[PDB]
């Protein structure tokens, strides 16, 4: 008898598991929401901000219409390599955003020490994929890490059709922290992490006015040997390929379908993707600049540390936000959450779901969910961001595991407002002035200086239909 090689690979729920990390793939949760969980791990923030500032000049005419395409190919030829070396070392990549994307290696607390040493290592490899790489003559191209070690929860939230995680807690506000220290070419440990590593394996140094430290070198004992404290290493990694499937960057590559699984993964992806995964719509239809308006919402919690009480005040905002949401077919892109708050970036005008008065019904969106998520118990403070003008959206990461993603000046300016202008709505000069909305409605805001924005524009605070 013949026997005919390769196992077919190409299912819809392996590619749907392409815009997830292992984490949700292979965690079998209850049905309740919120759904929580707790473990210890390390996570890796890697910021990637020095090439997606790249956006604004692919808008350029001189792109000739195809800035989209150029952008999204060459962010990916980048960011697909330093997906790439989280796999094989072992991570799992939970997120991407324009700015960042985040990793995690969970595993059982007595092998945190030697489970830094590798995502070390791993952050070095990074740094070295960039070291004589730039472009255009001018911009260098090169990231920042931080990297931070403890105890993780995760929150799983959503409806009957919607899915949404995150993970919380000490060490994923230590990592944001750690990585915002970080300059070019840094790797920066988190005070824990710092605590909890191999401290014979490297070379620190302080960082002024912090606990966090910065790795210098790592310098291995006389006879010590990566390769074999790696595969020491993945008798601890759950899902390390290996054996018949040591060639695949991904466990998820195997995915055999199984409709009750594929049910649970879709809610995790917008149906415009699972139109693509389907093949009932163009595969380069997504990568788009495109005009929208983008509602940045930010819940600040009562107690900031209480995962148990978090996970409901989510929860409950989130069933309001999606309701809000649906009646002005705007869309939820990313969930974020570090020592800031939750964060959800809302988007309206996405592919195919742009309708005229984006812009008065943006705004009165985000007063809806503003005097809505106020009344939440928990919730201590509400700040939204909103921010109108051409963004770029498209499939970012490597084809093993990438995400839809919005990446563009608006967006950064949105999450910005929503940070320096706390507890009221605010909105950029192109939405105030497009809506036509009377001006009473607004109040001209003092102009601030933001991280990341040189002239924002004038801005505004949505007071409301009424002097209340
Ligand atoms: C408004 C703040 O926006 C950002 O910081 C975006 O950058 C990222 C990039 C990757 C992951 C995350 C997360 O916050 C989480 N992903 O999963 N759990 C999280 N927490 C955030």
């Amino acid at each position: 008898m013949n026997t005919p090689k390769e196992e077919f690979q190409d299912w819809p729920i392996v590619r749907i598991a392409a815009h997830l990390p292992d984490l949700i793939v292979y965690g079998h949760f209850s049905p309740e929401r919120p759904f929580m969980d707790y473990f210890d791990g390390v996570l890796m923030f890697v910021d990637i901000s020095g090439f997606t500032a790249m956006t604004e000049k692919f808008s350029s005419a001189m792109y000739m219409d195809r800035g989209a395409e150029q952008l999204v190919e060459i962010l990916n030829y980048h960011i697909s390599a330093i997906v790439e070396k989280v796999l094989i070392f072992g991570g799992d990549i939970l997120k991407f955003a324009g700015d960042a994307l985040l990793a995690l290696w969970r595993v059982e607390r007595k092998q945190l020490k030697n489970i830094i040493t590798v995502v070390i290592k791993c952050s070095l490899e990074i740094h070295g994929l960039f070291e004589t790489q730039e472009w255009e003559e001018g911009l260098d191209i090169r990231v920042k890490i931080g990297l931070a070690a403890g105890h993780i929860s995760m929150l799983v939230f959503g409806d009957e059709t919607h899915s949404h995680f995150l993970v919380i807690g000490q060490a994923v506000d230590d990592v944001r922290l750690a990585q915002n220290m970080a300059q070019m070419n840094d790797v920066i440990l988190s005070p824990n992490c710092w605590q909890l590593c191999d401290r014979s394996m490297i070379e620190i140094e302080s960082v002024p006015d912090q606990r966090a430290v910065k790795v210098n070198f790592l310098k291995p004992p006389p006879n010590f040997n990566f390769d074999e404290f790696f595969t020491k290493c993945t008798t601890f990694m759950h899902y390390y390929p290996s054996g018949e499937h040591k060639n695949l960057l991904r466990l998820a590559c195997t995915l055999k379908p199984d409709p009750e699984l594929e049910m649970s993964l879709q809610k995790y992806v917008m149906e415009s993707i699972l139109k693509q995964i389907d093949n009932k719509q163009l595969q380069g239809y997504l990568s788009e600049l495109r005009p929208v308006t983008i509602v940045f919402v930010n819940l600040m919690f009562e107690d900031q540390d209480k995962a148990e009480e978090i996970g409901p005040a989510i929860q409950d905002a989130y069933m309001h936000i999606t309701s809000v949401l649906k009646i002005f077919q705007g869309q939820i892109n990313k969930v974020f959450m570090f020592d800031k708050g939750c964060s959800f970036l809302c988007v309206f005008g996405f592919p195919g779901e742009k309708v005229p008065d984006e812009l008065t019904h943006a705004l009165e969106c985000a007063m809806d969910i503003f005097d809505f998520c106020s009344q939440v118990h928990k919730i201590q403070t509400v700040s939204i961001g909103v921010a109108s003008g051409i963004v770029f959206c498209g499939i970012v990461g490597h084809t093993v595991r990438h995400e839809y993603t919005v990446i563009g000046q608006k967006v950064n300016l949105a999450a910005r407002m929503m940070m320096y202008y706390p507890g009221i709505v605010t909105c950029d000069s192109v939405t105030y002035n497009g809506s036509n909305l009377p001006a009473y409605f607004f109040k001209e805001l003092p102009k601030k200086v933001m991280k990341g924005v040189a002239d924002s524009g004038p801005l505004y605070q949505y007071w409301g239909r009424t002097e209340k």
